[PDB]
Parts: C-alpha cells; structure tokens; sequence
C-alpha cells in the first residue's frame, strides 16, 4: 500500500495573538493531537505544510516521521500545491485534513482511505453539513496544484465539474480554531 496523508497546518493566529499550532490540548497541543489521530490511521507517508509560526512549531513540536513543508505568506493554497510535491508516485491520492481539527475519530480516517479511492474526490458529510476530510485522486492533482486566492479547496470540493462522492459521518462538522472563542468551545468538549 502508499497511502498518503496531508496536514494543512499553515494558517496564520492574527486572531489569537499565539499559534494556534501550539495551543495546550489534553496534554499535547492542538497540531500534536491532529498528527496523533492521523498517526493512528495507517498512513504509509504523512505530509505537514506549516506557514509563518513554522519556527515556533519547529522549535516546539517532535516531528519525526512527517516530510514538513514550510511556505512563505500568500494572504490566502501555496501550502498544497508544494505538499503535493512530496506525495508518492506510488499513492493514488491523497487524504486532506487541517491542523486545527484534532477532533476527527481515527475510524473516519479509515473509512475514506478505505472507499476514497474508488472516487475522484470525497468529502464527509456530518449532520451539519459538509466537512474534511477530504480525498483526493492523483487526477485531480493539477487542478489543486492551480488554486489560487478564493477559489480555493472548499470552492473545488462544491464544484459540479467532478463527481464529489460524501462519506456519512456521524456527528458534527469539525470545529475549525481561529478564534479564542473557537477554542473555548474545543476545550469544553468531550
């Protein structure tokens, strides 16, 4: 098997005033939770984009196992396009997931890695709508390689130019880490 993981981990903590990548989460931080889960999930590679905190998150943060890909600010899209750089040949996609949603269950990793790959493109459906992760097949690559400002990720996975198949997750959309107040409510669950 080359099974391959993506960890978007290059979002900017303008908001917050600290890296969100490092905000104490049981007893790792918020980034360290989400290697953790997709460590779990039987990735044969596992890539890591990280943006302006990559010093801090270096600096405080084991990454062993992880081929980490550092980008420089585009305002936000430039994290994936040179993620996919280091994907293997020999994987047929990849599976995406952020830096920010350590709450995805190792079993719903499995599930798309298990069934992504009979899609072009999979996204997991929650009670509340659309959410990652995603999947992605290697004929999709070039097109993710070509986003750029708005028309981003979450656009392409809406388009009706593929066929987006949904994998039914129960639960709710992945709390997403911006603000202060967003941790607040990660911290009050579970």
């Amino acid at each position: 098997t080359q099974i391959t993981g993506v960890v978007l981990a290059a979002g900017r903590s303008n908001r917050l005033g600290t890296p969100k990548q490092l905000l104490p989460y049981r007893d790792t931080t918020v980034l360290g939770a989400t290697l953790d889960v997709a460590r779990q999930a039987g990735f044969d590679q596992l890539i890591l984009t990280l943006g302006g905190a990559a010093s801090a998150v270096r600096a405080a943060m084991a990454l062993d196992g992880t081929d980490v890909v550092v980008v420089e600010d585009v305002e936000r899209a430039a994290s994936l396009r040179v993620a996919l750089a280091r994907v293997h040949p020999r994987a047929t996609g990849i599976v995406l997931m952020l830096g920010d949603q350590p709450q995805v269950a190792p079993a719903t990793l499995r599930r798309i890695i298990d069934v992504g790959p009979a899609t072009e493109i999979m996204v997991c459906r929650y009670a509340d709508g659309v959410g990652h992760p995603f999947w992605f097949s290697r004929t999709v690559f070039g097109e993710l390689a070509r986003l750029h400002g708005d028309k981003g990720v979450w656009k392409l996975v809406h388009s009706g130019r593929h066929p987006v198949r949904e994998l039914a997750v129960d639960g709710c959309v992945p709390l997403d880490v911006d603000t202060w107040d967003d941790y607040r409510r990660l911290l009050e669950s579970v």
